[PDB]
């Protein structure tokens, strides 16, 4: 396999997050039966970067993170694994401010 | 060659330098009820603008603050501010490396 990695802006990134909430929303209202929640991503601040992990990350009621596998539940829809990296923020400044 | 691109660490330094520029002034004009913030942060078409300049605020309570005043020294017999330059900093859009196939 060749897997490419490509750059998208914040608006595109919210797209990927928003769909992942959308495809688990109908399931997640179903899980009120067992009082657990499937959040389809996990955000990690390591190496002075936002890491934004895509996967099944399970929460139990201050919602505690049980882990990454089903704790007799109904089998959510499939989430890909993948890794999303925030680029460092960058600012357009006029030089004179750097010059002072 | 006026406009260049810097990262958060340098931009944080830029903000930090400005805050030190006004720190001693704000202690001196603490007693007038007045705070001089040397920048103003604006969310316009979903970018974070940071304008550099004199932005004056006053302390008042209503019920239970920091109401904006103006760009200019509110009281003629306060000590003069340090010279903030007027300039515009624009934060670029956040950018993400994504696995290709997650794009459907």
């Amino acid at each position: 396999m060749i897997v490419m990695r490509v750059k998208v802006n914040e608006k595109q990134f919210d797209m990927i997050i928003d769909k992942l909430k959308l495809m688990v929303y109908e399931y997640n209202t179903k899980i009120k039966e067992y009082g657990v929640y499937l959040k389809p991503y996990h955000i990690v601040y390591k190496n002075s970067k936002r890491y934004i992990y895509i996967g099944k990350y399970w929460y139990k009621l201050k919602w505690i993170y049980l882990g990454k596998t089903k704790p007799n539940m109904p089998n959510p829809p499939q989430i890909p694994e993948s890794t999303i990296i925030k680029e460092d923020n960058e600012y357009i400044v006029d030089e004179k401010i750097l010059y002072d």
